[PDB]
């Protein structure tokens, strides 16, 4: 089993980044990442180029394993998150991470190991891994566990994926900046499909979830309904305001994070809709 | 033994100078018959003795009864997709115990009461949006066996309450749930405490819900209080707070589609416990 070591790595998803290993489709791959923390760093794991991928495929990532350390690190102050316009200093707290929770002082808060990074080479220039848009990227997205499928748009020969910024736990909103920031190890699986799709996708067994980074909130909540809709219409072949009544009824739309350049709106869509 | 207000007796506004139309005492249960929100009207409003400005009425939803029929809409001008829909569009929905039918799909069924409120400081508030007092909130845990925690501004709150619906997704996207009439058991107890936003109290989660014209603005205020929140009950540093609502809270949205959107966050109850 190939293993993409954790000094190598990028700051930005670039369209013309070189890969660092190249796999087959349906081969396992481990990556060893660093944590976000370490300001000039945020460091994803890869490239990885897979073979006979094409833009406009969907690059398939199934989450096979997240193997945390026993220490995490949280880290907020003036100017960070949601209320950073009204913190001072600059904060940091050490977090001891058991088989089940992570521990706050006295609070056992469940686990629930995720990666906050993930995304593959977009069309054209180049984001910094700490922003997000169509190609994935900094999306702190919880729905991104173990046992999951990350479904990305390509838009590079070879996909070019990447990952990094691996959490034991965190709530919707991320809203310190920060959650409880790990290095680690994850094994995947990569695959793809030749269907073409404008943002990221991760199935869960019983729900896809629609990811959308835009720069303002409002907008990205606009985006995520405007697609779930029409997901909805072609899978089932139905008029669009049938489809839209049917997201009022049964899509739960959501925020995944408030605090990066770009804020992260999601919206579930679940199975039983199709089944 | 055992109050029932009719349907017929109903408010389109919380206004500071409502009229009640049946007052209870603290420890009782109420049962407010409400018409379907197609005028979005709501049953009441209810004089419950003992409770002052600055006091916490808490309801307690023992019982929500749904009839077999149901009714969605939507069309030009309404949803987030308003921009964007031609026409105008209503459907019937049969309601199954366990489902709401959508053309052959099952949707779980979640029964939820969209709007509850009390009267305001002053003026009006229209029964379709929603502010400190409550209103057309449509969050989906206004459900059976929870305790609604809303901030008094009025000599006995004056409660209301209407919007059933059977089911309903995050966001209400299209503008419209599965709108019912229905019949809703509730019990009104009081708290000492003052509250800024209202409070949904579930079995393991606080939810503090909280209703601006924009939803960037609500977002920001949900978290403002969710982190006061944690500080006060836990007597931890401000920024202790907010890393701990990072890790264990989580942020959501109730509504995108009245004139007042409907940010949420979710604190779980083991964070003090
Ligand atoms: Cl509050
Ligand atoms: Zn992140
Ligand atoms: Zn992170
Ligand atoms: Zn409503
Ligand atoms: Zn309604």
């Amino acid at each position: 089993m190939k293993v993409v070591p954790a000094q190598r790595c990028v700051y930005s998803f670039s369209a013309n980044m070189a890969p660092v290993e190249e796999v087959y489709p349906g081969e396992q791959v481990v990556f060893e990442t660093l944590d976000a923390l370490g300001s000039k760093v945020n460091p994803a794991t890869g490239p990885v180029f897979v073979n006979g991928v094409k833009p406009g495929d969907t690059l398939k990532v199934r989450i096979k394993r997240i193997e945390l350390p026993r220490r995490g690190m949280i880290v907020t102050g003036k100017g960070f998150g949601v209320l950073g316009d009204e913190v001072e200093g600059f904060h940091t707290k050490e977090l001891e991470i058991e088989k089940w929770a992570v521990l706050f002082d006295g609070v056992r808060i469940p686990i629930h190991p995720m990666v906050g990074v993930i995304g593959v080479a977009p069309q054209e220039g180049e984001y910094p891994t700490g922003t997000a848009h169509r190609h994935g990227g900094n999306m702190d997205t919880k729905e991104i566990t173990e046992n999951v499928t990350v479904h990305l748009p390509v838009f590079q020969e070879g996909a070019l994926l990447a990952l990094g910024d691996v959490h034991a736990t965190m709530g919707d909103g991320e809203v310190c900046v920060s959650a409880c920031e790990v290095p680690a190890k994850v094994v995947v699986e990569i695959d793809v499909s030749k269907e073409e799709i404008k943002w990221p996708v991760v199935e869960t067994n019983d729900a896809y979830y629609i990811i959308v980074s835009l720069p303002d909130i409002e907008e990205a909540l606009k985006e995520v309904t405007r697609e779930t809709v029409w997901f909805i219409q072609r899978r089932k072949t139905i008029p669009f305001t049938d489809a839209y009544m049917l997201a009022s009824l049964s899509v739960d739309v959501g925020i995944s994070q408030l605090v990066n350049p770009a804020k992260t709106a999601k919206a579930r869509i679940p199975k039983y809709i199709f089944t």
